[PDB]
């Protein structure tokens, strides 16, 4: 399967198997995990080693991900400001979780949607957010451009 | 091997190799060809069997295909009205030709983008991603949904 | 369906679906809703988040909309003077609600009836007030021109 | 967007780059151009497609733009009456051209300065600050509020 992807030094995009790799996460100084699924466990919750957030979304055509953008960015920024890394994952690292990372890059590194997509896809070539999510990323771009978030 | 792909009784999608299958073209009653590249030959041109239109695109970062939509739709319709089939092809991955097919299904059979995409990909499972064309289709969808002329 | 239409920075024209989209309304800083129907609910009334006004009109050939113009304008102006936006809707955003917006623009931005129509239609191409309403907009123009309101 | 900006059905605002987009101009039915610089070319002049007016300003300390308002309004109106669009452009930041657009909205659609500014910036989020033009618009607002001719 595809390896865990460093996006920034403190932000890693991955799949459910990555979220179980305790040794890798501790090597990378990860202290925060975002699980972008309704149904997966928070792996290693009971060892109390990470701070977790669930964004309980499906990968469907009606799922609203935009509603979770602000919360996710705040959590990435919490990890960032205290010098820890954050792992964000869904099942494959292809769609839900990639959409959140692209959006983070749009807001916080001011990349266009196209540039943030290519930035992530260059690092993790299997990403492919569904068209619903792609439409949300375009509306998010509009709203960022007009100062509307 | 493979061959060109039925989309509607009068509309077929294919790649570079598929366009060279003169036997399949005649059996499927294809009378019209759209070649969505600047550099490929008009296959079978010298035989004088078909009506051609070249849309001289590239599969590049800034290629505008929306500009050709109205012209391609008119030519599909002229074949439709004549009782002949039209093949639209580009190259391996069918990214440019699929973009125009999806557009035609969105405008003329009123499918949403996601539904037209799924309709085409169900028939033609390999569609190379192109973020630029995907964005032109999402904008074309917004325009159709808003009733823009 | 057509997307919600910003007419002015504090005035949005929409359909019944738009009036349910709580997240969009709060993003747009909407604090006021006008519902131009007799029979639809005031969506989200029970969350006590918006100020509402019902203009309980039908889309018929006998319906008097002029009688509601002054009330609607006062409400739009309440929203405007306190720095909030207003969403006005009927079922489709096509006829009743569009007529009210066109009339607001005639009185408060001094647009002719033709110019206010084209202004709204340019932003929301699906609008089409019925001929009864169009006749009322013309007599409203007369009364504005003569100072008779 | 990467092109000129609709303000009213017949009035568009843009920069140096936007003025060079001959396809966008024709598609939007722009027949008229106001170039608010002393030094830029009249783009597309040799094609004989458009009616031009140069307002030979600079974006400087003491540049008076108020002096051109009446002339620019007459030209906008001539286009409006003709059924054609008018593009007004200057350079990156659109400070001079936006000043004239805001002036026209204040005089002809009677928006307050702040509301006209917000209307334009909502459509065109980058407006370079110019304290001198802002002061001219504030004095023009006072004149209009006092009924000065």
């Amino acid at each position: 399967s595809a390896e865990l992807t460093p996006i920034l030094p403190f932000l890693f995009l991955g799949n459910e198997q990555d979220a179980q790799d305790l040794d890798t996460m501790q090597r990378l100084n990860i202290g925060y995990v975002i699980n972008v699924t309704t149904h997966l466990p928070l792996y290693h919750y009971e060892k109390g080693l990470f701070n977790y957030k669930r964004l309980p979304a499906t990968d469907s055509n009606k799922q609203n991900l935009r509603q979770y953008f602000e919360e996710a960015f705040e959590f990435i920024e919490e990890a960032h400001q205290c010098g820890k890394g954050l792992l964000i994952h869904c099942q494959a690292g292809v769609s839900r979780s990639a959409t959140i990372v692209i959006a983070y890059l749009m807001k916080h590194t001011r990349m266009t949607m196209t540039d943030a997509y290519k930035f992530v896809k260059g690092k993790r070539p299997i990403i492919s957010p569904n068209l619903n999510f792609m439409g949300q990323l375009l509306e998010f771009e509009e709203d960022l451009n007009n100062g509307v978030t």
